[PDB]
């Protein structure tokens, strides 16, 4: 016996999977047994990891060059995915940009940098995924990748902030993004859910400053970083029939930082 | 391929866990693989009960009468539990109670009805586990059924609430005491989560009155009240160890109501 | 020109309204004009501080012993303070304790002991005086003293909790209440608000381990804990027709310690 | 004797300081004894309106044409103000905008838009005013018009959305952000925080058909939207230095919406 959750021959849309906690999502979800979209920006070394998780777990895999903050571009990579691997029974926006410098320095620039891909994206797929499945009277499950940032504000030192006020903000706009989708949508069978990490080891993190990252590690309760492998459980969760119950909400997985 | 969570030689305990939501627990992790202790009040029925699901899932169950509220009782209780199917894995203390009556009638024999089962129940059965985790150095998680009434206060017509301000009260006690035990039980490698659902569809929903029945469904963004068995995904997960970086969060499961 | 609120001929009742926090109310709302009814224990000097306060600001009080636990007690309190001081246009829900010890080794006499003030107590001054005021046909705002402990786990050290579990999630219950006790009075004309402080200096603080103090206000970022004064414009301010438009909400006063 | 906030010799900035809640604030601080400068963006009366203002309440207002989604128009603005009223003592960032459109149907044109008024738009004058504190040393109090809505999803009609998840978005954004610029600036002697709004009866609300504001106002408990001038108490509040302890919060003045 036991609790099984299976994706076999279903695809699941991934943003940003080709690294970072977009690649833990990737191959949780292929794990189950998904076919998985691989949406990329930039990576050199994309299409290559893309296939290496691929043929591991011998699944369906194909990347997609895509700027989710464009319209068109992500309009038509959602309907050709779905002509690669269609009929699409989940999507998990996990795309995401920060700007690090103090509040009074940013730019509108910056502003747009930051809310074209960790708001006005999100948003953006979304809508392409939901407009297709109303199209074709087809029913879906959302995961938006949020952060617990949606809450708080960090610390990169005592009482210090880590200053991306436009991050942080996204985020709530995102987490909040979630619960109008999910309010719109509901009837039409399409639920729509965020999750947010706290803070996740990731290749930067070896590059950031050791006084910062310590002192982020000092205040959780479980006394370390996450790793990105344990964000996807909950993911799946989400995704799968098991929470048809479950639309509009947050779920956090920050390893108790939100205690204090 | 697929996602799996076994609780095969494992033991789970579950107050509540005869009837209602806390049966569905119940069922699902004995469908899961778990041995299960289930702990009861005064359901007449509640042997012959617990004993089926351990025929119809092909596990070890067994039923205890044990009042939450009872310091001394949950005690004994528990190690007599550790004894019969030790050692224990996992805990969902389900267990809970209302009384329905307009604020200014409530008393305080309501208040101690209420609080001690709720709010010192829910405490009561945490630490008598937790106690023993601690003694015989075991990891262990705990899952609290708290509820969306934790955040909003029900209504039973348009505008007008569902008078139980001491059921709402107390389940945001209890969603913040779970905070206060993760905290305290962090660095000893106990979890602790709280899972808070929405409207769900027991025996008692048949028996209600209709007309308060139908106006709480046509809020509901899902337009329909839960059945039991959409909480268990979320509880099997908070148990599992996928949920490893999970701990003093709360997990709603209200159908997108928490949108409004 | 400029921003005036009046009590003058009104009368407010604040329970625990003769020393800490409780007492900066007193005073506060004396000098808007407003004739106190002082509710306490036992502090044998809780007549004199209150005959003080009213010569100093030239206003009407009278101290009453009443155990705010007891149902009776309370009515009869109640009824007293309106025909010595009525009619009674606000109350400060104020009194409250707690009890410090790691969570396992809590009893359910703790349990009782702070529950019984900080949500039983609260509920039962409420109660009394909205059936005042609803048997009377009479308007009223109430306020309740919560904590910013109803959202978060205070910390005796870095990473370390102040261990105090049935503290912070009696003021979770309260907080909650509020909104419970709004719902349902709002078409009497009825307000209640919920003020929580944060970490305030009081007469207790210049006696508590100097580590612990040093601590938390570290992580504030106003640098400093408040003073008690800091809590009375928000309750002066929920307690006038100013507020007309607020009932049921939390307002917190805790100079930045959320925002982490 | 009586409670008193006098602004006298004081200047507030008011965004969106010539019609609807804004105009409420400016009127609010007049009364208070506090010189005004009003900014707008293309309002043809409103030079006369808040000349009439200063004339009614004896203090010194301006006008100012002022787009807060452009930097340096606004960076102008400020030292216009600050040379023609400095020093400024207060601001209030309430200029919003919204597009009521079927999430399916929103663009990237739609947006911008939202977004560069109630999120950009909020942090260019935040920090056009923070700055010039920061560079003449001077303290000072940000108030930010947010809303509810950046909590919850408006309904038009039963268990129906108000569509206009950009609207909403960009107010749980503004309200993260005011947490995140109030970490920054505490140690300046600098506090920020939210004033979010129920339902309030403005010309804007107005233009919404009476079915959807007949629908809204019957869910909330206090049974009606509020006037403008409900929500200049807190604004008040806030800016005085009866608020010293208060600062990275946000104050809800909600009517009990938030209740449900
Ligand atoms: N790291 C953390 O501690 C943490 C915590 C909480 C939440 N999160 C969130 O989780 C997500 C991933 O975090 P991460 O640290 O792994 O980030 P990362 O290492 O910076 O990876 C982000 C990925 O997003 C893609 N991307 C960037 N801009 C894009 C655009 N315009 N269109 C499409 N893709 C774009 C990039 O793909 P290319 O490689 O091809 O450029 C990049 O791989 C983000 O949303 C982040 O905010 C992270
Ligand atoms: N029903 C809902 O819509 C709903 C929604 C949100 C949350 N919840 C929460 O979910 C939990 C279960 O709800 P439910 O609807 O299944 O409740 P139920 O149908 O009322 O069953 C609750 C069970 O708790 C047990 N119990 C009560 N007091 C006890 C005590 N002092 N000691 C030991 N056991 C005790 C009872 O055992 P006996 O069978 O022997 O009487 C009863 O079976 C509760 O915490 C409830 O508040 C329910
Ligand atoms: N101190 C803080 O840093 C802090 C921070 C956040 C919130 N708060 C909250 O603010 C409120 C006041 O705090 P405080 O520090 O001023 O408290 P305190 O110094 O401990 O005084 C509390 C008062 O409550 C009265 N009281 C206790 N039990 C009572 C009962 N059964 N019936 C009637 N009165 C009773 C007592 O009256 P007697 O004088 O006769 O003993 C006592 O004066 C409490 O709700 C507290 O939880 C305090
Ligand atoms: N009304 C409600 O029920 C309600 C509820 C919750 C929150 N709110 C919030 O409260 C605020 C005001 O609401 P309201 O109903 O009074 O709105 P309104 O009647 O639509 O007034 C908004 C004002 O903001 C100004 N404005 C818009 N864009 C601007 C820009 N780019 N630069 C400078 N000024 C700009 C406008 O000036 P011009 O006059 O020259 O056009 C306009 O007067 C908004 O933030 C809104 O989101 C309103
Ligand atoms: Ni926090
Ligand atoms: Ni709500």
């Amino acid at each position: 016996p036991g609790f099984t959750i299976s994706f076999v021959n279903k695809t699941i849309i991934v943003t940003g999977g080709n690294r970072g906690i977009g690649l833990a999502f990737t191959r949780a979800v292929a794990a189950a047994g998904a076919n998985v979209a691989v949406i990329y920006r930039s990576a050199a070394d994309a299409v290559e990891v893309t296939e290496k998780v691929g043929k591991e777990f011998g699944v369906k895999t194909k990347a997609y060059q895509c700027d989710v903050s464009n319209t068109d571009i992500v309009t038509k990579t959602i309907q050709q995915i779905d002509a690669d691997l269609g009929p699409i029974s989940g999507l998990i926006a996990n795309a995401g940009v920060s700007v690090v410098k103090p509040a009074t320095e940013l730019t509108h620039e910056d502003f747009a940098f930051v809310y074209d891909v960790n708001v006005f994206g999100v948003f953006n797929t979304c809508r392409a995924v939901a407009k297709l499945w109303l199209q074709k009277q087809q029913k879906g499950s959302i995961v938006v990748t949020s952060s617990m940032s949606s809450q708080i504000i960090n610390q990169s030192s005592l009482n210090g902030s880590l200053t991306q006020v436009f991050y942080n903000s996204s985020k709530a706009a995102c987490s909040n993004l979630v619960k109008g989708l999910a309010a719109e949508w509901a009837s039409a069978g399409i639920r729509v859910n965020a999750l947010s990490p706290g803070y996740v080891n990731t290749d930067q993190t070896a590059h950031m400053d050791k006084k910062i990252r310590d002192h982020q590690a000092s205040n959780i309760p479980l006394n370390r970083f996450a790793q990105p492998e344990e964000m996807t459980g909950q993911a799946i969760l989400l995704l799968s029939d098991h929470a048809t119950y479950m639309t509009g909400g947050e779920y956090f997985i920050d390893g108790g930082q939100l205690i204090w």
